DNA sequence: TTCAAAAGAAGCGGAGCTTC
């Protein structure tokens, strides 16, 4: 009864009775919410939040008064409070404006009187602000307090929202425009990432308004109301923001994108403040002075962040000890301003950031039109970046007068997958410009003896970023390929730079400098080398340098590698043993580091060796198909097209092929985590597709230099020697471009047959409008399929082991079937409890269940095992937030728009998932977390998922501690963690409750092809627990193998460049042998073992 | 069916069907 009469003491007057039961109208904020125990935000009990937080911002004095903070962030001055005073009149306006939108809900359809006289229009989808209002004569009114506390909420998501929003890629675009992924338009994906979606333009706003509210929610007020108010207030201020322009709305029709889909999809995109708006050095003013605890912030010196305890967007996922230590340990280091860099892009200046790192000015006039979309992509990414990074030099310069001695801190947190990922868009983490000007590695080197260690390290950090690959060589040689760059193509940038850092000054010429000096080599960490070794020229006492420059040990062929390592559950293959040696795990050879092994041993990585099996699967393909004509001349084509716009394929003199490591590097990878052949060939064709739009723009430009010029010299001019060797490329081009396009292959019965599309490619060519489309995208993708795709994942399959693809499988199905059985049995148990409240008069539909009810049904499949627990982390495969569930509207805006959909969370159909889960989970992710915890983990260190930036000073032992902490990663088992999990599953799952849409989802995972159609309830349960059994058996071949492993000697380099291996130790010693003897030895080793547990 | 976050709009009526 307290908690009742305590909010309703603080809103006396709403309109209606807090009590469902009640008859007339009810009032549903109060029956949702109470009074927190301890404060959240200052304005509760405030009459005119506006004022008084208006009057807060005022001054200096009058904000610590507020907060009761002695002192205040020094970066707010007086230049920023007078942009928070223009601010808060702004809030004046917003705020009127929804006062008006309100009156004109209530005149219409006399939707006003109509409440007054008892309708319960507070409980429409559209009418839930109506349970903030009061009584006002003969109409009704916003409370001012939670009204004005909303738009205070309004304008710190409009300072600070963008700059926190989810990167889309193209996946997230074709699950949004519904449109297939390989066929999306050229900058149809950049339009996406720079705007909103309804759904995440509101529910970013009504969290925050929630949150500045400051009250908590009913665990008994259904779900319509506590998540509904605040939505429906975040959709009326999504309003009120179009209306004056803070926020544009773009309503994109797919009808034109594409002419079946009946989609009109909804864009929200925040209006820019000027980059030298001084609101932008202190943009989270309000949020400070508002919440008691403010999640919007930078912290400085030993200002630490919390640590968070649940996973990053899976609430019911405790973060384990282990994962809230390795938080811990990354949140506690310490970033600095490298100031040099700072001043070496402040500068060059933004203009010629983007000139020499993004697109420069745009011709829009020489230019493709599909390549100006994908460059006006690439200016908006490092110009955000640009603005982001002085935005915050802007807050650290206000800290004190040195900003390179202003310690800042990052807030992490676990994600789905096991990653510890940095927070915010733009940070060292996830940009790699901010990546340069603030950084956590610092050493003070001795560089007065080039023979000095110190030198040595300083050499393998330049030449790393110089684009040298230093894991593929030995010190010794990096370093004479490093001098040989130094003093040759690069000395020209050197110079401007060792002027640079003498006067201050840059040339006018600088971005044509650097860009010739860098070539491909040009970078972002290209830059700081550049910087650091001129710095070095430079410096006064090179005995005691003072450089963040690092060195990153980064995973070879990471993913691929952990996944062999993991889940190959046979035994042991010489095969194996050399191709697992590629990604740096050595048997039988104590010392012996990546860089070695690639100079003496073996220069082909896993990708390269992938690539070597697409040759053998190519021209195996080619023999079966030797006398069709047709088909040997459709490859060469496809092979020609390829050649002539992708640098990974070389077709040499005579017809002979050359594949680079490029282009089996995405592939690969995806391959394992359950990517279809066909998103692959997608993903080719696009790169394909680029690289041709842009040489079009190659026409449209060297054309205009000389309107003389032939077409065939045009577009391959730079590309040739003379003039009619180009006209052969054009030659090829075409006919390449004409059959890729009228003829695709399709696989009848085993055999591939060409048939016509009567859609191939026609017409003169237009190097402005030229665009493949459509149905002349689908057929190169068809051919990039069965020609290339096919042959390259048998490639794969042979190079990863058909024994990790079998573990993978099971590891799928199993993930799968288990995900479809929590799906549907949520969905029936709320369908159950709906109907219960069927029963209820107080109940109405929207109303949905209470946080209580949900809780009760999300415990009650706890008997199914949802999560899968390694000992150090939880994976919750199945876990997420979607629609499907309650299928209804939450709240719409009062004009009867932004409808958005009620979201819950609720465990959905896992598809592959399962795979990357578990392996990026306990691969690199218990691979770092392990670094961050592990007895001497190293400090001072940014990591970044497979890598880790290391100070100079500690590159030797980091990177032996890094390697440890892959061995130790090696010693799991996800296999068995998911087994451990289907198993509790299978004693539990009750296959005939399921739903028939359920049950022929579980058999398409479960069984094969035929047996399918009409199989029983017992057909899909006897199939479901088969896979049961086949993990068991997997499991015990990964733990047996791990146990033979670590009783021989293995030095382990997978996290490569320093040479610094870590060695286990094991006492049988199988060096001087072939990978055949050392399989043999193994085996005898799992033999013995396997009779170890026999008996 | 790669993973790391979801995600149509809007008249009429007061939910949920419907048409674009
Ligand atoms: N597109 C992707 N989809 C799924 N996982 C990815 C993707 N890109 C990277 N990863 C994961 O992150 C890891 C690190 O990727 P990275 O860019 O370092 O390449 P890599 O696979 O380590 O090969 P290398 O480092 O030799 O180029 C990968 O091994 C993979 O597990
Ligand atoms: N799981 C996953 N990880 C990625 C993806 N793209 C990049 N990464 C991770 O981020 C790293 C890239 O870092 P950066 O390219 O910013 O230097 C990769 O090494 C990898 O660990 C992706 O698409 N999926
Ligand atoms: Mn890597």
């Amino acid at each position: 009864e307290e908690l009742k009469e305590g909010i309703d003491a603080v809103y006396p007057s709403l309109v209606g009775t807090a009590d469902s039961k009640a008859e007339g109208i009810k009032n549903y904020f109060k029956l949702s919410f109470t009074l927190p125990e301890e404060q959240k935000s200052r304005t509760v009990g405030s009459e005119a939040p506006l004022k008084d937080v208006a009057q807060a911002l005022s001054s200096r004095a009058r904000y610590e008064l507020f907060t009761e903070k002695e002192t205040a962030n020094p970066a707010f001055n007086g230049e920023v409070i007078k942009r928070y005073k223009e601010l808060m009149e702004h809030g004046e306006g917003i705020a009127d404006i929804l006062r008006s939108r309100l009156a004109k809900f209530l005149n219409t359809k006399d939707v006003g009187k109509r409440f007054a006289q008892g309708t319960e229009a507070n409980r429409w989808v559209g009418g839930k602000l109506l349970n903030i209002v009061e009584q006002d004569g003969d109409t009704f009114k916003y409370n001012e307090q939670l009204l004005q506390t909303a738009v205070l909420a309004g304008l710190q998501w409009r300072l600070t929202a963008t700059s926190n929003t989810a990167i889309k890629d193209a996946k997230d675009v074709a699950a949004i425009t519904g449109i297939d992924q390989a066929l999306l338009p050229e900058g149809l994906v950049e339009q996406f990432d720079t705007g909103m979606t309804l759904t995440e333009a509101v529910s970013s706003l009504a969290q925050k308004i929630e949150s500045y509210w400051g009250l908590s929610r009913n665990p008994n007020a259904p779900l319509g109301y506590t998540k509904g108010i605040p939505t429906a207030m975040a959709a009326e201020i999504l309003a009120a923001f179009v209306e004056s322009t803070d926020v544009v709305e773009n309503i994109v029709d797919m009808s034109e994108i594409d002419p079946d889909n009946k989609k009109t999809i909804g864009l929200y995109t925040i209006t820019e403040l000027d980059s030298f708006d001084p609101i932008n050095s202190f943009p989270t003013a309000i949020e400070e002075a508002v919440l008691v605890n403010p999640t919007e912030k930078m912290f400085f010196g030993d200002d630490i962040p919390p640590v968070a305890n649940t996973q990053l967007r899976n609430p019911a996922v405790r973060n384990t000890p282990e994962q809230k230590a390795a938080l811990k340990a990354e949140q506690a280091t310490e970033f600095y301003v490298h100031t040099p860099m700072v001043q070496f892009y402040e500068t060059l200046g933004k203009d010629r950031i983007l000139e020499l790192m993004g697109a420069g000015t745009l011709n829009k006039e020489l230019l493709n039109d599909n390549h100006a979309k994908s460059l006006e992509g690439k200016n908006r990414s490092v110009e955000d970046s640009y603005n982001q990074l002085f935005s915050v030099i802007e807050q650290v310069r206000a800290q004190s007068e040195d900003i390179s001695t202003v310690p800042i801190h990052y807030a992490y947190n676990m994600t789905r997958v096991g990653r510890m990922q940095m927070l915010g868009k733009y940070n060292p983490q996830s940009a790699k410009l901010v990546r340069e000007a603030i950084l956590p590695t610092k050493a003070t080197l001795d560089l007065s003896n080039q023979n000095n260690e110190d030198f040595s390290a300083f050499q393998l950090g330049l030449a790393q970023a110089l684009d040298i690959k230093v894991h593929t060589m030995t010190r010794e040689v990096m370093s004479d390929e490093l001098t040989k760059l130094l003093e040759g193509n690069l000395k020209p940038a050197i110079d401007m730079m060792v002027e640079f850092n003498t006067t201050g000054s840059l040339p006018e010429n600088a971005v044509d400098v650097l860009n010739t000096a860098l070539g491909d080599r040009k970078s972002f960490v290209a830059l700081m080398a550049l910087m650091e070794y001129s710095r070095y020229l430079v410096a006064e006492d090179k005995s005691a340098f003072v450089t963040p420059l690092y060195v990153e040990a980064d995973g070879v062929t990471n993913g691929p590698i952990n996944a062999m390592m993991l889940m190959t559950g046979g035994l042991f293959t010489p095969d194996w043993i050399r191709n697992i040696a590629k990604g740096g795990l050595f048997i039988g050879s104590p010392n012996k580091t990546m860089n070695e092994h690639r100079s003496t041993a073996d220069n082909n990585d896993l990708y390269q060796a992938s690539t070597n099996a697409l040759m053998e699967s190519l021209g195996k393909l080619r023999s079966n198909y030797a006398s069709n004509m047709p088909i040997q001349s459709q490859i060469d084509s496809l092979l020609s097209l390829m050649d002539l716009f992708l640098p990974d394929i070389n077709l040499g003199e005579n017809g002979a092929l050359e594949l680079k490591r490029g282009i089996a590097k995405n592939p690969l990878t995806i391959t394992i985590y359950g990517s279809g052949a066909r998103g692959i060939a997608g993903k080719l064709v696009s790169s394909v597709t680029d690289a041709i739009y842009e040489r079009m723009s190659d026409v449209l430009k060297a054309r205009a230099k000389d309107p003389n010029i032939s077409a065939a010299m045009a577009m391959f001019g730079k590309q040739a020697a003379s003039e009619a060797h180009a006209e052969e490329l054009l030659a090829r081009f075409l006919k390449d471009m004409e059959t890729l396009t009228s003829t695709v292959p399709v696989k009848r019965k085993g055999v591939l047959e060409l048939q016509s599309t009567g859609t191939g490619a026609k017409g003169k060519i237009n190097p402005k409008t030229y665009t493949i489309k459509g149905e002349q995208l689908k057929a190169l993708q068809e051919n990039m399929l069965h020609f290339f795709v096919e042959p390259l994942r048998n490639g794969i399959t042979q190079t990863v082991g058909e024994s990790l693809v079998y573990s993978t499988e099971q590891l799928q199905k199993a993930t799968q079937i288990q995900s479809v059985v929590l799906e549907d049995m949520f969905k029936q148990r709320v369908q159950e409890k709906l109907a219960e409240k069927a029963k209820d008069p107080t109940w109405k539909k929207g109303d949905f269940l209470t946080q209580k009810e949900l809780n009760d049904i999300q415990a009650s499949l706890n008997n199914l095992a949802p999560m899968i627990e390694t000992g150090s982390q939880t994976f919750y495969i199945a876990g997420s937030e979607n629609a499907e569930v309650a299928n209804q509207v939450l709240a719409t805006n009062l004009d009867d728009r932004m409808r958005v959909p009620m979201s819950i969370y609720a465990p959905a159909q896992a598809g592959v998932a399962g795979i990357p889960f578990m392996t990026i989970g306990t691969g690199d992710g218990m691979m770092m977390q392990t670094l961050s915890t592990m007895k001497g983990a190293p400090k001072n260190t940014l990591k970044i998922f497979d890598g880790m930036n290391i100070g100079l000073n500690d590159i030797t032992d980091a990177s032996r501690k890094a390697n440890e902490a892959v061995y130790t990663s090696w010693q799991g088992n996800p296999i068995k963690n998911v087994y451990e999990s289907y198993a509790k599953f299978m004693k539990n799952v009750d296959f005939s409750k399921l739903s028939p849409e359920a049950l022929e989802a579980i058999g398409k995972s479960a069984l094969e092809y035929d047996q399918r159609e009409n199989a029983t309830v017992d057909d899909i349960a006897n199939a479901a627990s088969l896979i049961e059994r086949n993990l068991r058996n997997i499991a015990l071949g990964v733990d047996i193998r791990h146990k033979v492993l670590d009783k021989v000697n293995l030095s382990i380099d997978q996290m490569a460049a320093v040479g610094a291996p870590y060695q286990n130790n094991g006492k049988i010693d199988l060096s001087n042998m072939t990978p055949e003897q050392q399989a043999d030895e193994l085996n005898k080793l799992f033999r013995e073992e396997l009779e170890a547990r026999k008996q």
